[PDB]
Protein backbone atom coordinates (compact mmCIF):
# COMPACT_ATOMS: atom_id res chain seq x y z
CA UNK A 1 0.00 0.00 0.00
CA UNK A 2 1.23 3.48 -1.01
CA UNK A 3 1.46 6.70 0.20
CA UNK A 4 -0.86 7.84 -2.23
CA UNK A 5 -2.97 4.96 -1.57
CA UNK A 6 -3.30 5.47 1.80
CA UNK A 7 -3.82 8.93 1.29
CA UNK A 8 -6.92 8.56 -1.39
CA UNK A 9 -8.43 6.19 1.50
CA UNK A 10 -8.62 8.50 4.17
CA UNK A 11 -10.22 10.94 1.74
CA UNK A 12 -13.06 8.38 1.15
CA UNK A 13 -12.74 7.93 5.46
CA UNK A 14 -13.35 11.56 6.10
CA UNK A 15 -16.21 11.97 3.35
CA UNK A 16 -17.78 8.72 4.85
CA UNK A 17 -17.32 10.76 8.48
CA UNK A 18 -18.04 14.53 7.71
CA UNK A 19 -21.54 12.95 6.02
CA UNK A 20 -22.56 10.79 9.01
CA UNK A 21 -22.06 14.14 11.20
CA UNK A 22 -25.66 15.65 9.97
CA UNK A 23 -25.64 17.51 13.30
CA UNK A 24 -22.19 19.32 12.15
CA UNK A 25 -20.90 19.45 15.47
CA UNK A 26 -17.41 17.63 14.20
CA UNK A 27 -18.62 14.43 15.82
CA UNK A 28 -20.34 10.98 15.23
CA UNK A 29 -23.17 10.05 17.61
CA UNK A 30 -26.43 8.51 17.86
CA UNK A 31 -28.12 11.89 17.63
CA UNK A 32 -26.46 11.80 13.78
CA UNK A 33 -28.43 8.60 13.02
CA UNK A 34 -31.45 9.82 14.23
CA UNK A 35 -31.16 12.94 12.59
CA UNK A 36 -30.62 11.14 8.63
CA UNK A 37 -33.79 9.11 9.68
CA UNK A 38 -36.14 11.83 10.57
CA UNK A 39 -34.52 14.07 7.44
CA UNK A 40 -34.85 10.82 5.28
CA UNK A 41 -39.12 10.70 6.62
CA UNK A 42 -38.95 14.54 5.64
CA UNK A 43 -37.70 14.35 2.51
CA UNK A 44 -39.32 10.88 1.41
CA UNK A 45 -42.90 11.73 2.95
CA UNK A 46 -43.32 8.61 4.94
CA UNK A 47 -46.31 8.50 6.64
CA UNK A 48 -45.83 8.83 11.11
CA UNK A 49 -45.75 4.70 11.09
CA UNK A 50 -43.00 4.41 8.70
CA UNK A 51 -40.86 7.20 9.90
CA UNK A 52 -41.11 5.79 13.13
CA UNK A 53 -40.01 2.59 11.87
CA UNK A 54 -36.93 4.06 9.82
CA UNK A 55 -35.94 6.00 13.16
CA UNK A 56 -35.97 2.89 14.96
CA UNK A 57 -33.98 1.18 12.18
CA UNK A 58 -31.10 3.81 12.30
CA UNK A 59 -31.05 4.20 16.11
CA UNK A 60 -30.88 0.03 15.86
CA UNK A 61 -27.46 0.49 13.43
CA UNK A 62 -26.48 3.28 15.92
CA UNK A 63 -26.87 0.65 19.12
CA UNK A 64 -24.84 -1.81 16.93
CA UNK A 65 -21.91 0.62 16.31
CA UNK A 66 -21.94 1.15 19.82
CA UNK A 67 -23.03 4.66 19.87
CA UNK A 68 -25.36 4.65 23.45
CA UNK A 69 -26.51 8.22 24.44
CA UNK A 70 -23.46 10.12 25.47
CA UNK A 71 -21.18 8.52 22.98
CA UNK A 72 -19.29 10.94 20.56
CA UNK A 73 -16.02 10.17 18.47
CA UNK A 74 -14.71 13.24 16.39
CA UNK A 75 -15.00 12.39 13.01
CA UNK A 76 -11.29 12.87 12.64
CA UNK A 77 -10.74 9.74 15.06
CA UNK A 78 -13.52 8.02 13.64
CA UNK A 79 -11.74 8.40 9.59
CA UNK A 80 -8.21 7.88 10.74
CA UNK A 81 -9.35 4.97 13.02
CA UNK A 82 -11.35 3.63 9.91
CA UNK A 83 -8.38 3.53 7.66
CA UNK A 84 -6.28 1.74 9.91
CA UNK A 85 -8.31 -0.47 10.80
CA UNK A 86 -9.96 -1.66 7.37
CA UNK A 87 -6.33 -1.49 5.46
CA UNK A 88 -5.33 -4.27 7.83
CA UNK A 89 -8.03 -6.35 6.84
CA UNK A 90 -7.60 -9.71 5.43
CA UNK A 91 -9.85 -11.32 3.42
CA UNK A 92 -11.87 -13.14 5.65
CA UNK A 93 -12.32 -10.44 7.41
CA UNK A 94 -13.17 -7.91 4.76
CA UNK A 95 -16.05 -10.20 3.57
CA UNK A 96 -17.18 -10.06 6.76
CA UNK A 97 -17.22 -5.88 6.89
CA UNK A 98 -19.19 -5.89 3.24
CA UNK A 99 -21.82 -7.89 4.54
CA UNK A 100 -22.29 -5.83 7.90
CA UNK A 101 -22.57 -2.83 5.68
CA UNK A 102 -25.98 -4.22 4.29
CA UNK A 103 -27.87 -3.36 7.51
CA UNK A 104 -27.15 0.32 5.56
CA UNK A 105 -28.87 -1.15 2.95
CA UNK A 106 -32.07 -2.01 4.66
CA UNK A 107 -32.31 0.93 6.39
CA UNK A 108 -32.46 2.83 2.79
CA UNK A 109 -35.05 0.23 1.67
CA UNK A 110 -38.12 2.06 3.15
CA UNK A 111 -40.82 0.46 1.72
CA UNK A 112 -38.77 -2.91 2.30
CA UNK A 113 -39.82 -4.58 -0.96
CA UNK A 114 -35.52 -5.50 -0.89
CA UNK A 115 -34.64 -3.20 -3.48
CA UNK A 116 -33.66 0.46 -2.88
CA UNK A 117 -35.18 2.90 -5.49
CA UNK A 118 -34.19 6.08 -6.63
CA UNK A 119 -36.46 8.20 -4.40
CA UNK A 120 -35.24 5.71 -1.22
CA UNK A 121 -31.29 6.75 -2.55
CA UNK A 122 -32.31 9.81 -3.22
CA UNK A 123 -33.79 10.60 0.27
CA UNK A 124 -30.52 9.20 1.84
CA UNK A 125 -27.99 10.90 0.12
CA UNK A 126 -29.73 14.50 0.78
CA UNK A 127 -30.29 13.51 4.20
CA UNK A 128 -26.53 13.05 4.88
CA UNK A 129 -25.87 15.68 2.09
CA UNK A 130 -28.14 18.59 2.06
CA UNK A 131 -25.98 20.42 -0.56
CA UNK A 132 -26.33 17.57 -3.23
CA UNK A 133 -28.52 18.77 -6.10
CA UNK A 134 -31.55 16.55 -7.41
CA UNK A 135 -29.45 16.20 -10.41
CA UNK A 136 -26.01 15.29 -9.18
CA UNK A 137 -28.52 12.21 -6.43
CA UNK A 138 -29.12 11.01 -9.15
CA UNK A 139 -26.00 10.68 -10.96
CA UNK A 140 -25.05 8.80 -7.85
CA UNK A 141 -28.14 6.44 -8.23
CA UNK A 142 -27.16 5.78 -11.85
CA UNK A 143 -23.88 4.90 -10.91
CA UNK A 144 -24.81 2.35 -8.24
CA UNK A 145 -27.37 0.96 -10.74
CA UNK A 146 -24.95 -1.71 -12.61
CA UNK A 147 -27.29 -2.75 -15.28
CA UNK A 148 -29.29 0.78 -15.40
CA UNK A 149 -32.98 -1.14 -14.42
CA UNK A 150 -33.91 2.06 -12.58
CA UNK A 151 -33.13 -0.28 -8.86
CA UNK A 152 -30.04 -0.72 -6.72
CA UNK A 153 -29.95 -4.08 -5.80
CA UNK A 154 -27.94 -5.78 -2.85
CA UNK A 155 -25.67 -6.94 -5.24
CA UNK A 156 -25.19 -3.83 -6.88
CA UNK A 157 -24.74 -2.12 -3.45
CA UNK A 158 -22.23 -4.73 -1.79
CA UNK A 159 -20.01 -4.70 -5.22
CA UNK A 160 -20.17 -0.65 -4.38
CA UNK A 161 -19.39 -1.21 -0.43
CA UNK A 162 -16.67 -3.54 -1.19
CA UNK A 163 -14.82 -0.86 -3.64
CA UNK A 164 -15.73 2.27 -0.94
CA UNK A 165 -14.44 0.31 1.89
CA UNK A 166 -10.96 -1.75 0.43
CA UNK A 167 -10.22 0.03 -2.71
CA UNK A 168 -7.26 2.12 -2.81
CA UNK A 169 -7.68 4.17 -6.43
CA UNK A 170 -10.33 6.48 -7.73
CA UNK A 171 -13.52 5.32 -8.89
CA UNK A 172 -16.94 6.51 -9.80
CA UNK A 173 -18.11 3.82 -7.69
CA UNK A 174 -16.53 5.32 -4.59
CA UNK A 175 -17.92 9.16 -5.60
CA UNK A 176 -21.71 7.76 -5.94
CA UNK A 177 -21.30 5.91 -2.66
CA UNK A 178 -21.69 9.33 -0.50
CA UNK A 179 -21.19 10.89 -2.84
CA UNK A 180 -18.53 13.42 -3.99
CA UNK A 181 -15.35 13.51 -2.21
CA1 LIG B 1 -22.69 14.89 14.88
CA1 LIG C 1 -37.35 -0.17 -1.56
CA1 LIG D 1 -29.96 -2.25 -10.94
Amino acid sequence: ITESERAYHLRKMKTRMQRVDVTGDGFISREDYELIAVRIAKIAKLSAEKAEETRQEFLRVADQLGLAPGVRISVEEAAVNATDSLLKMKGEEKAMAVIQSLIMYDCIDTDKDGYVSLPEFKAFLQAVGPDLTDDKAITCFNTLDFNKNGQISRDEFLVTVNDFLFGLEETALANAFYGDL
